[PDB]
């Protein structure tokens, strides 16, 4: 059975990234299901620490540790064992009363805070990975389009000539600062609250640094009230998701206007478009509009989380709103979809140039030329060139057909003076590619200038990957250190 | 004429910080009025750069520069001269057609983006200053209350014994990370978009680094589209304001419950409370509730800004929502109010201890003691101590009156076993001050532990002030460098 | 295996309404799964109309209709058949090419709009039913507490004496107007957009009134663009959910303060409270705080939906955010939980009176008495009674112990005059029950006055149920009319 | 001095409605300044009622009433007299101690609730008036464009032929239901809370119905807690503003795409457009984008208000967020701007038809024709016509040039079968005006069908005006009844 939506002009199959937008909602875990594997990690690291502190004997330790493995297996199919006390009770039924001792010096409150941090921690790197791939496809696309002349818009009106490469490097700079936000958020997420217990700590002499290290955290949430009542990192995670996706919505909306029947300066790859069940001509931007949908929805968690913090005291509280897996999954699906939209986007290079040359986006350079050649001030030249456009439209003369005749008519009709410029000065001022080449300062569409943007972005991307690789390896090292600590206590007992 | 609200129990005058909450709304500038002084700075720095680049002659430069001073003076009283083109026209009426030349290689789009950045830049340091003073008063208050034993709450129910100093240091850690957010936001605000012109740059060979340096920016918004279309720093500024104020709302709500007629573990200073026009007994937390009001309202700008970015393309656009001065002013008033609330808060040290000793918040230490002394597991001891509380309530026995009799009754009625502990073990387990001293790990209420929190916070506060002092001095140096550059071009011309 | 959270003071089982708060998230349908049964209804009603219009022959009709029954059965287990085109394709595999003809004069756009309306329609009555039961429990509780004297609060400070019945009737009036909002929303939801097709209608001569009637709608979405682009009813549904839940949050927060260890003027029924895994004394308001959580989260869909409408044109669009089943399910769970909280709430009638008599909430009646007896103006009497409270607190004299001595001291110390009132006048002015009885105007706590509130509410509740019963019966009648129309076309063919 | 922005292509003056968008922010009142005139009305109506109830003597009454007139005059210039207690104190300085007696049986709490209701009440009719004028201009524009053939879009892609009149009547139906929302909100606003006093009523025997009638309310907020704690009407007012403005944003965005350089199917009237200070060609949609800006910002108050209700108990509270005058003023400015945009919009009737005839929006009628003539099912015909479009694009053949040749090629290449239709059948199926005429059902673009929409809308508009006229006259009658009651008590005393 094929994909029944691939009919008419919806040829071939949905690109996999496009398909993600249809799958994430039904496939997303509940928060309980997504966090409960991290709870089992906290159990292991927490009783290991209890053992090294002489709160548990090695016998008690190994009995518990080996029991956790069994219950984890039961929990893979028994949904009811994915919250703490049911899990603790099942451990009691499996290894005896000693199970109770894994909760010494600990609460559900700091267990939850730490476990949810670990979940968001991993989802953050998953996001940074997706945003990097988004930026990679964007920069890489720019590299192939240093000569693709097109108009840039302001207020949805043709403004001035640029190149597609120049435009995409605006996205790259946007994504660079969003990657900064995510890395800055990571440092505030990756702090361990374990040891706070209910909110005030405990008399049992725990080693809070050891539990934190064993679980991959880079530091402690020191104060014990902050440990269970702190939630700003959840709010901030929701925010960056929303602000980043707003930038993604804007790109999707930009490409959607490019790919209108009326602009047609770009076309979505068949694998990122759908069609209508009634209208055979449709090539619909389903990828774009469902990506925007995810960006609009991401404001929900943000508002819910902040409402909840504004509604309580600075306590642990069960009334706080969470950032849900399904919300992150939507972000990932949309980032992936737009990563593939950018990569496979088909610009109509020729109609792009036509617009740049015919639709008067070159009138600024005409104005600048008068100022630079005869020395009149900008505001007066502006009025001359403005009336040139008024006249050219009335008479049906496209920008690239405007001549010395018309510029003199306007200068006279608007000032009584003629003006000292050749037909060559004008022709060159109205050349869209010459508009591009003259804009060669830092951050401007000239190829030499955009290539410099790309060179810096490539180096920043190299550094982005290095940061991600280091943060991932840190967590894997600590996850292995903890696995080894457990095996050793299980072996130490069995052999003595 | 006195303050007519200072009647009945509202004795003395409103504290100045309390009064701010009543004044900021009517006194706040419009965005136009707050930004237009920064536009005049951009004019000076921009034509200076034009001069150093040989786009303007020194004659033209000095004529413009001296004209700006005159129009700035006209604009101090003429409201209509506070947007660009009216201002440019007034300069035309004052120094002639040369006025037009100050707009060479420039647009309203990058002028606005840069000017608004400069406004938010200054408002950010104003905020960091207020948050520092908020943290100072919080830490300083904690220092004076290492021995003030009281209960901490979870879910608005007495949880465990702590000290007021311990609680306030949770706020300090919250404010430390909010100061991090603000400093991280600052780096993204303090980038100069000038040179982007309409969105694509210009043919005029500007020195974008020189304009940026003259205006105090620490770097460039490189890509020209990002220069006029970038808005995330506005969204982020709204966010941090909201997340920080949510933490302030939670403290205000905490103190408001402390200061209820029913808790009465704290009392607002008379200078931060009001009263009723009908009910003479009222001592109302007007300071607290108006501070919360500002925190709730701060979600508005956040949502409006993000809706607006989600609604457009990645272009310059006049449909984007701003962060308004009145919104920042509310934040400042609320931070100041809570700074004074914390400083002058009057804890009822005695009723605080009474609650800690009588209302069963010490039952965890009773449970931990059974586990540590007879070795039973936590879950079983929990059930014993739980039934102890059930029984003690039925019989009207406060926590500090619970005896060996009752613990044995419960252990028997719940297990058939007695349990091996002296009346001394129990008495000490139920001592609230001993609950505090036993919690001596990192971040726990023990005085030695809280004092360590305070010592680290003092050093972080020292560093916070250093960062602020450096960022302020940087802007003042660049503002003086620009004033000198202008004088020199005005002098150079007049003497040659 | 029991509920492992029912330990310590969490005696017995969670009340079923309390349990709902733990089950709704994992049990909620996806929007696709919840809507696809309504699509099959639209298919039947739509081809019936096609048949009555002579667009389909009876042979074609019966073949399709009988095929739908088969595919509906396949779709009960095959998830992929729950979106239109996969469903249409499966019908093609089951009855032949004639399947295609069920889409004549129709689009996915108006199919979706109508189907989602039908889903929200049913969820709206489900909500009105839950809000009625919420109001019933509230009014019924008030009836049993016309004599339960207690303080009302303003700004979380004891204000004046009332009764619990009086308080609950404020909730009743709040819920009455929310029921109005829901009934007003219903009329805007229950309009049929079918016939709009893609957005512009169709040449096929459909009978739009017949399809609308067969599916239970009370009218048409006339204009065809409005039919597929209209979404305000979704926004409004999200809004009423949020505003109603805000009122529910406020009640939950009120009861949570009542039930604090410090107030203890109320206690949650054991079946609506939990406890701590570490602190044995806790009786935690898990029901209340998870109900508030749902209210905070309900702002998310509202913001997402409105962001999405603000981001598009007035077109059909796949970028619009929906109101999800899981969001409604949370509302229902919270309404049910609070319905049971109110019903089983245990007021401590005695400590309620103690507060009313001892904590100075009766000082208004003392003030009013001076004004009514000696004729001084309110503002001066206020200052006398205010200083009475200042003095009484200093000296430790509770309100019900204030005597003629103290009132004369204050009147003298504050004016030099004594004042003409007996010790009986005062004693009666400070009697909290007499404060209640004197407040006998419309909407005031006097029993005769609250009983009148209750009498009107009972009649409004009777009318609320009548409205709901009528709206439900209307849908059931139309659902049966459609079932009969289908059977007849299936019988007509098989017998001819 | 002219408007300095009217340069270049920004010819003539800003239309007044366009200018409103620039003036409302700086001109908006504070909430205090906007409400304090309604407080003086409540004072008059409240002491009149006190007099008729024998709580005040006629001497006391007239002294107060005449004093209010004097203080109202002082308050016109003294800003400090615009909150209650300062105002009461000034009355004390003007007529003596009797001033205090105007507060008998009353609080600031119910004074504020009632006064703010009166302010929102008037602002609601102001809004309903503006929305009516918005709908009038929309319907009236439709009437003039029953023959203006153009494409409708779905997902920003040309869908099917319609007329501009048809499109505008979708807006009319949207605005009709928004007018319903506002009228339904009005009934919940126009209820009088006076008599609630602080929250519990009073012993003084007020006539709550008399005060309510004198102030124009149509009923009572009965329960006294609801009187001061009720706020949902504020939330709802913010909501309808946001949902209505979202519909206005969508129209503004639709017209902005119409008026792009690439579509150019419409052009803004010169009086609703601006231009660039750098780019002479720009004709910028400043009216549209600033109207959208107001719609995005309107989500702020909504979120702030609902956060605040979610954060408190069901009490009077000073932490609740208000709906501000400046927020309503923005709505009014935007409604007025779009009212004039619609009225003066210039459709390019000819390019509209060109698109409808050339860009394949007529392929549905081609498909429907095959189904209606040879009897094949829709899905197969769809695939034929789809490949017709694929082929026509490849070969550069516009829709209106597609012939019998091409339809047979596709039918063969896609099925091996030819198909039985004449070149006349095809030509007529591809005629955009014939597409319009065939869509003649209820709510479809056929002139006879749209004219019926217009006829019903005109009658609904007539009824909208009647409702508004009645609600305005009711308030004016009660405002005169109150003015007469005051004069009579002032005359009665002076003559006796
Ligand atoms: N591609 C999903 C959008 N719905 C189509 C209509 C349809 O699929 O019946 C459209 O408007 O193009
Ligand atoms: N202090 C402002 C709150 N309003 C008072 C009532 C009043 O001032 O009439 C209260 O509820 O205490
Ligand atoms: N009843 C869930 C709240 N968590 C408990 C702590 C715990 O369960 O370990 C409390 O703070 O009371
Ligand atoms: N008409 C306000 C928008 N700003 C112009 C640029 C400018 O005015 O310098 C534009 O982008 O067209
Ligand atoms: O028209 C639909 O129901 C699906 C649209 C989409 O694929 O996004
Ligand atoms: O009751 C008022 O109107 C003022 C309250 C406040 O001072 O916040």
């Amino acid at each position: 059975v094929p994909d029944a939506t691939r009919i008419g002009r919806a040829t071939g199959a949905k690109a996999p990234e496009f398909q993600e937008l249809y799958d994430f909602d039904a496939a997303a875990l509940t928060l309980t299901s997504a966090v409960f594997p991290y709870d089992s990690q906290i159990h292991r690291a927490h009783v290991v620490m209890l053992t090294e502190q002489g709160i548990l004997t090695v016998e008690e330790s190994a009995t518990i540790l080996s029991g956790l493995a069994q219950v984890d297996e039961l929990a893979a199919t028994d949904g009811s064992l994915r919250t703490y006390l049911p899990y603790e009770a099942a451990l009691k039924r499996t290894i005896g009363s000693v199970a109770g001792k894994m909760h010494i010096g600990r609460s559900r409150n700091d267990l939850a805070n730490a476990g949810k941090r670990m979940f968001l921690r991993d989802q953050l790197l998953r996001t940074i990975e997706a945003v990097i791939g988004y930026r990679e496809a964007v920069v890489h696309k720019a590299a192939d389009h240093l000569d693709t002349v097109m108009v840039v818009y302001t207020q949805r009106k043709e403004a001035q000539p640029i190149t597609l490469g120049h435009y995409l490097m605006a996205i790259s700079e946007n994504l660079a600062k969003n990657l900064d936000r995510y890395r800055e958020l990571y440092a505030r997420i990756n702090l361990c609250p374990l040891g706070a217990a209910a909110t005030a700590g405990t008399g049992w002499p725990l080693n809070r640094d050891r539990t934190s290290a064993l679980l991959g955290f880079d530091g402690l949430v020191v104060n014990s009230i902050e440990g269970v009542a702190g939630w700003d990192h959840v709010a901030e995670h929701a925010f960056v998701n929303a602000v980043f996706l707003s930038g993604l919505s804007r790109l999707a909306s930009e490409i959607q206007l490019w790919s209108t029947d009326e602009y047609q300066v770009a076309e979505l790859d068949a694998s990122f478009a759908g069609t209508s069940s009634i209208m055979p001509q449709k090539k619909n931007p389903d990828s774009l509009e469902r990506s925007r949908k995810a960006a609009f929805a991401a404001m929900g968690p943000l508002v819910g989380i902040l409402t909840s913090l504004n509604a309580i005291e600075y306590q642990y509280s069960a009334a706080r709103v969470e950032l849900e897996p399904r919300s992150i999954d939507a972000l990932i699906a949309a980032t992936h979809a737009m990563t593939g939209v950018v990569r496979t986007l088909h610009p109509n290079k020729e109609r792009m140039r036509q617009y740049a040359a015919e639709n008067y986006s070159t009138m600024t350079d005409l104005t600048d030329m008068l100022v630079r050649r005869v020395g009149i001030d900008y505001r007066e030249a502006h009025e001359i060139v403005a009336h040139v456009v008024i006249t050219a439209i009335e008479k049906g003369i496209k920008a690239n057909k405007i001549g010395l005749d018309l510029v003199q008519e306007a200068a006279v009709a608007q000032t009584g003076a003629g003006i000292n410029v050749s037909a060559d000065d004008i022709k060159d001022a109205l050349d869209p590619w010459q508009n591009v080449l003259r804009r060669e300062g830092k951050g401007m569409p000239a190829p030499m200038s955009v290539k410099a943007s790309i060179d810096d972005a490539m180096a920043e991307l190299h550094k982005d990957r290095a940061w991600l690789a280091n943060a991932t390896q840190a967590l894997a090292n600590a996850k292995q250190t903890l696995a080894d600590s457990v095996q050793q206590i299980i072996q130490t007992d069995r052999k003595y």
